[PDB]
DNA sequence: CAGTAC
DNA sequence: GTACTG
């Protein structure tokens, strides 16, 4: 049909923005159908378009609650030390998630290392996880993963589902990137710049060293920042309550 | 670049 | 704003 609602079809795919989507609309493509059996796909854009009605729906929170629990579970099986939150919009007390985001990480800052991939596999005999989006391996001491989970029983619909291990030295920082909003941590890191600082989903560093337009030249100092209230405190900061974080 | 995560 | 892989 109309350009702009064609564009907007396509958009709401995973993995496929605004230039795929023009891109396709020059191709003649108008509807999914047309993606599906013409269009050249990525791995994850085949699996957002496979999944498309789904992804478009905001779980219940309880659900969410339930998707964590399950991870929960069976990465206590291998460690009962592990601890995992969910975080996102769930943790800023949303009645409803686009997607859980999963934190996990260990007490002690040793056990948490290994987990990642047994983690995985375990959820992946179990069922739970259907589709594998994108794996990070690379983010220092933190490790990411993207991929599609549904929970057991009928009239289960496909959830995006976020799991990242980090130790338990960057456990705040992590918390606090993840956990949000978006804007809010868009705020606080443009806020830390002016104060000569920065602040990653890593850690809060100090004395970093900035040029005449502005571009970092040298990192600073990580400060150690055990809890979130710690990050909020060195910035001169309020300290802000998720729920009070969802800008 | 493009798309993504918050 | 920071930072990852496709």
């Amino acid at each position: 049909s109309e350009s702009v609602p064609v564009l907007e079809l396509f958009s709401n795919i995973w993995g496929a923005g605004t230039k795929t989507a023009q891109m396709w609309y020059q191709q003649g493509f108008r509807s999914l159908e047309d993606i599906r059996s013409q269009a050249s796909l990525t791995t994850q854009q085949a699996i957002g378009l496979k999944h498309y009605s789904d992804f478009l729906e905001r779980m219940p929170r309880e659900e969410a609650t339930e998707i964590e629990q399950t991870v929960q579970k069976a990465a206590q099986a291998f460690n009962s030390g592990l601890l995992c939150v969910a975080c996102g919009s769930y943790r800023r007390g949303k009645a409803t998630c686009g997607d859980v985001d999963v934190l996990i990480t260990h007490p002690d800052g040793r056990s948490h290392r290994g987990i990642f991939s047994r983690l995985l596999d375990s959820l992946r005999q179990e069922g739970f996880l259907t589709d594998d989006l994108v794996s990070q391996e690379e983010n220092g001491q933190q490790q990411k993963y993207l991929g599609v989970c549904r929970l057991p029983g009928p009239g289960r619909r496909h959830r995006r589902l976020d799991i990242i291990v980090v130790p338990y030295s960057e456990f705040a920082c992590a918390l606090l990137y993840f956990t949000g909003s978006a804007h809010f941590n868009r705020s606080m890191r443009a806020l830390a710049k002016t104060k000569g600082m920065s602040l990653s989903e890593h850690a809060l560093s100090t004395a970093v060293v900035r040029n005449t337009h502005g571009c970092k030249v040298g990192p600073g100092r990580v400060l150690p920042t055990p809890t979130e209230k710690d990050v909020f405190r060195l910035l001169g900061l309020p300290y802000r309550e998720p729920a009070e974080r969802d800008w």
